[PDB]
């Protein structure tokens, strides 16, 4: 079965009541901070993607991608969450993900390492 810039930059709300703070630069670069309202998590945490900077512009979205590993000054839940999704502009816009989050375990609890969720962000919260 296998402009955004202008778009995607700014604060995102997900179902969760996390909050997603973003900066898309000219060349595909995702750089901004997260916070998480749910899980080991407390404060902002570094964040940094990649997305297609040079979309379809056939009405398809623009496909993007971004990790935030939850360290920070505050707490180290030894884990780490990757979101894969697309932009889709509007007046309704959105990013539409599923998400991986690992934790660090050991060999023989590798099989249960790995979460997978979707989230929806909106710019409203
Ligand atoms: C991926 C889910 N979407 C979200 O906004 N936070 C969730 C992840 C929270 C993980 C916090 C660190 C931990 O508990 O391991
Ligand atoms: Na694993
Ligand atoms: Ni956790």
């Amino acid at each position: 079965h296998h402009t955004a810039e202008a778009g995607i930059t700014g604060t995102w709300y997900n179902q969760l009541g996390s909050t997603l703070i973003v900066t898309a630069g000219a060349d595909g670069a995702l750089t901004g901070t997260y916070e998480s309202a749910v899980g080991n998590a407390e404060g902002s945490y570094v964040l940094t993607g990649r997305y297609d900077s040079a979309p379809a512009t056939d009405g398809s979205g623009t496909a993007l991608g971004w990790t935030v590993a939850w360290k920070n000054n505050y707490r180290n839940a030894h884990s780490a969450s990757t979101w894969s999704g697309q932009y889709v502009g509007g007046a309704e816009a959105r990013i539409n993900t599923q998400v991986l989050t690992t934790s660090g375990t050991t060999e023989a609890n590798a099989w249960k390492s790995t979460l997978v969720g979707h989230d929806t962000f909106t710019k409203v919260k």
